[PDB]
C-alpha cells in the first residue's frame, strides 16, 4: 500500500515513494525533508573562494591531469569509486573556481540522486530504504543531509538516533532528526552495502565534509540499503535494544554480544 | 561583423548558454574575471542561514493560491501589474521550510535564467548585454551575482565599476569585479528597461538581499539591457566619462552635465 508518492516533494532529481505493506504506520511526517544541509548552529565554514583548490581543465575533467581528481584521498574514480585497502576517503569535486564546464565528470555528488530508491516499512527495523534497480559497486546513492551542529549540541539532543559524526581528532555532527533527506531512514546492517565518503564541493573546509553514500558491492533489485553505524552507536544503544538486521553474520544481536 | 567568439561565457552553469559576439573592435572575450552563477565571498560574511526562524508557507500545492504566506508573481512567473516598479518591495520566495512542492509558482529567481541573452561589444560603452528574444514586462532576467563584501570594503576597492549596493538600513555590496555572472556586463541606460529587486530565497538575513533583474517593459529582440545605475555612481563617474546611453533625455551626457 502506497502511503506517499514522493517523500521528497520534488526536491530530488527523482521521486522517492513510501510504501507500507507490513503494518499500520502512516508515512512519517515528524521531520522536514530537505535536500541540502542546513546550518542552525554557530560555526563559520571557510567559504573563501580564493582558498579553493581548483582545476584548469577545459575538457570534461576525465583526464588524470585534472587537479581536483588528483586531490582525492584513500579512494579514486575508475569509471565509479574504488577505495584503498584499510581514516575515511576524501573526494574533491570541481567547484565555482574550476575552469571546467558545469557538466564535467567530477560532479557526481553535487549532481544529486540518480538511482531508484523507496522508503518502505521493514519487518523489525521500522522504516528502511531499498533499491528499486540493480546498483553496481561504486555508485553514488545519496548524501547524508541534516542540521550541522556542534559536538556539545549533539550530546544533549534528546534523540540521538539520527546523528552522523564529522570527526577528525574538535568534532561536528549532522543531525537528521528534525530536518533530513532519505538517508535518515537508512538502517544499520552488519552486512553493509553502502559506505560513507567525505566529499567537498562548494567549499574545502576540512572540518565540514559532506557525507556521500556509495555502494560497496553490487546491489540487487529490492535489497535494503544499510551502512555500518559503528561501535559508538552500538555501545550506546545495545544497553536498550539489540541488532535485528537478521544477518547470519550479525555482530550486534543479543546472541552475538553475549558470546 | 558578428561571429560567436565564445559559445557560452557561463560554461554551462546557467540554464541556457550566454554567447559572446564582437562586431565592433578587436577586443577578445573578457577573461579578467571568473564567471560564477551564485554569490561568493572571500572574507567571511556571517549570513544567518538558520532554517528554524524562516517565514514559510503551509501550502501543499504549487503556491498559486491567495493564501500562500510567502506574494508578487503571477501564474507565468511575472511580477503582478500592481508591483511597484518604481519603488520595489522585497520578495520572499519559498524556501526549505515551506511545505510546498519544489516546483511551485513562488520560486522564480531560484529557477535561474530562462531568457536568451548575449554578451556583445557595444559601439561606445565597452561590453554590454542584449536580449536575443522578446521579453514581456515583469519577467525575471538574471541575478546580480558576485562577491559579497561590506560597504566599508567596497569604499576601498581599487575598481568600483562592478559594485551593487544592498539596501537595508551597516550595509553590504556585491562586487562583481573578480567573480561575477552575466550581470557584470549590463550597462547604465537613462531609459532603463530592467529594474533590480531585492529577493530572499534560502535565507531571510535582511542584510543580504539577492538582487534580481526584472524587465520593466516589453523588451524587443536585440535591445540592449540596462538599469539606472543611480546617483551614487554618476556623482563619482561623471568626472571620468559621460553617459553614452544615447537616450534623447539622457540625464548624464556631456550635454546634461554641462547644463548642471
Ligand atoms: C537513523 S534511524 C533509521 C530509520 C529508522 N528505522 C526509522 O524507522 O525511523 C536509526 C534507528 O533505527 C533503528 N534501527 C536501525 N538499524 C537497526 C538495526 N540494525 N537493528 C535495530 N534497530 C535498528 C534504531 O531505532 C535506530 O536508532
Ligand atoms: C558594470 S560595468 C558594465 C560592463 C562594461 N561596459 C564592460 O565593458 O565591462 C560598468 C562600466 O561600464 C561603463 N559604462 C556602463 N554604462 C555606461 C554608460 N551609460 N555610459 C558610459 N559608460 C558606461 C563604465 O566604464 C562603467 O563603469
Ligand atoms: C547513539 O548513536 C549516536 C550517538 C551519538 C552520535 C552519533 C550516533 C549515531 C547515531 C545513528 N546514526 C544514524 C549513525 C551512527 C551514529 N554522535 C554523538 N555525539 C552521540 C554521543 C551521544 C550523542
Ligand atoms: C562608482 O559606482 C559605485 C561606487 C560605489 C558603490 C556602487 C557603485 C555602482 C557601480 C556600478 N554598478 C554596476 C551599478 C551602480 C553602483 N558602492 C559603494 N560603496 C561605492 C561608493 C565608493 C564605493
Ligand atoms: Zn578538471
Ligand atoms: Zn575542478
Ligand atoms: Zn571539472
Ligand atoms: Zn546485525
Ligand atoms: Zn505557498
Ligand atoms: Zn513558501
Ligand atoms: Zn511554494
Ligand atoms: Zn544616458
Amino acid at each position: 500500500k502506497i502511503i506517499c508518492r514522493d517523500v521528497a516533494r520534488g526536491y530530488e532529481n527523482v521521486p522517492i515513494p513510501c510504501v507500507n505493506g507490513v503494518d499500520g504506520e502512516p508515512c512519517p511526517e515528524d521531520y522536514k525533508y530537505i535536500s541540502e544541509n542546513c546550518e542552525t548552529s554557530t560555526m563559520n565554514i571557510d567559504r573563501n573562494i580564493t582558498h579553493l583548490q581548483h582545476c584548469t581543465c577545459v575538457d570534461d575533467c576525465s583526464s588524470s591531469n585534472c587537479l581536483c581528481g588528483q586531490l582525492s584521498i584513500r579512494c579514486w574514480y575508475d569509471k565509479r569509486l574504488l577505495q584503498e585497502f584499510n581514516e575515511p576517503p576524501l573526494i574533491f569535486e570541481c567547484n565555482q573556481a574550476c575552469s571546467c564546464w558545469r557538466n564535467c565528470k567530477n560532479r557526481v555528488v553535487q549532481s544529486g540522486i540518480k538511482v531508484r530508491l523507496q522508503l518502505y516499512r521493514t519487518a523489525k527495523m521500522g522504516w528502511g530504504v531499498r533499491a528499486l534497480q540493480t546498483i553496481p559497486q561504486g555508485t553514488f546513492i545519496c548524501e547524508y543531509v541534516g542540521e550541522l551542529i556542534s559536538d556539545a549540541e549533539a550530546d544533549v539532543r534528546e534523540d540521538d538516533s539520527y546523528l552522523f559524526d564529522l570527526d577528525n581528532k574538535e568534532v561536528y555532527c549532522i543531525d537528521a532528526r528534525y530536518y533530513g533527506n532519505i538517508s535518515r531512514f537508512i538502517n544499520h546492517l552488519c552486512d553493509p552495502n553502502i559506505i560513507p565518503v567525505r566529499v567537498f564541493m562548494l567549499h574545502q573546509d576540512l572540518r565540514f565534509p559532506r557525507i556521500a553514500f556509495f555502494s560497496s558491492r553490487d546491489i540487487r533489485t529490492g535489497e535494503e540499503l544499510g551502512f555500518d553505524y559503528g561501535d559508538r552507536f552500538w555501545d550506546i544503544k545495545s544497553k536498550y535494544f539489540t541488532c535485528q538486521c537478521g544477518s547470519e553474520k550479525c555482530k550486534h544481536s543479543a546472541e552475538a554480544i553475549a558470546l
